[PDB]
């Protein structure tokens, strides 16, 4: 298990997300489904020049898996996935600029719901989750587990769990007062409101 400090601006945004009073918490799901759709668009596009990139799985979809017993909401996609270098350096380097721009926009009157315009919508997961676990598998790398309970640090390890084939699985360990996001009717309403035109099948698993 390797422990890393988040870039200062990212840690700052995570504290702002956790500490700001903001009732419209449901936007976290739109943001995560969007990121899934982008990873799916990426593998679809790449497989046009290299069809072998779909050897790890041809199906392009999103699964929404609530678990009341574990108090977890899992968002699974069969997108391009992420390499170790993406999880540790690449995505965070880029997110540094988006994060700074977003925090400046909030100071100028913008709302937390506009987070996606700055490419840092992922951090909206901390509106509802005390801990986020990300399992990922890219064709060019091994399966990794990224994890953070905020507090300025995250961990990355090789994942010895069930092999994913290709894609990303976001496991949200929900805050005790955010269990409405495990309810089928609540998840259906959010998907219909914010993610109605996503170009991939979104399957909501029932318990
Ligand atoms: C390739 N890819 C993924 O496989 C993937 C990443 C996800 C995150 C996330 O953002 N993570 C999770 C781990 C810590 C870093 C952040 N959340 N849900 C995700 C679902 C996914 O399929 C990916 C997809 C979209 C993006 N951004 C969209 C917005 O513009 C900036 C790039 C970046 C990478």
């Amino acid at each position: 298990v390797e422990t890393f400090a988040f870039q200062a601006e990212i840690a700052q945004l995570m504290s702002l997300i956790i500490n700001t009073f903001y009732s419209n918490k449901e936007i976290f799901l739109r943001e995560l489904i969007s990121n899934s759709s982008d990873a799916l668009d990426k593998i679809r596009y790449e497989s046009l020049t290299d069809p072998s990139k779909l050897d790890s799985g041809k199906e392009l979809h999103i699964n929404l898996i609530p678990n009341k017993q574990d108090r977890t909401l899992t968002i699974v996609d069969t997108g391009i996935g992420m390499t170790k270098a993406d999880l540790i350096n690449n995505l965070g380097t880029i997110a540094k600029s988006g994060t700074k721009a977003f925090m400046e926009a909030l100071q100028a009157g913008a709302d937390i719901s506009m987070i996606g315009q700055f490419g840092v919508g992922f951090y909206s997961a901390y509106l509802v989750a005390e801990k986020v676990t990300v399992i990922t598998k890219h064709n060019d790398d091994e399966q990794y587990a990224w994890e953070s309970s905020a507090g300025g640090s995250f961990t990355v390890r090789t994942d010895t769990g069930e092999p994913m084939g290709r894609g990303t699985k976001v496991i949200l360990h929900l805050k005790e007062d955010q269990t409405e996001y495990l309810e089928e009717r609540r998840i259906k309403e959010i998907v219909k409101k914010h993610s109605q035109f996503i170009g991939y099948p979104i399957t909501l698993f029932v318990e």
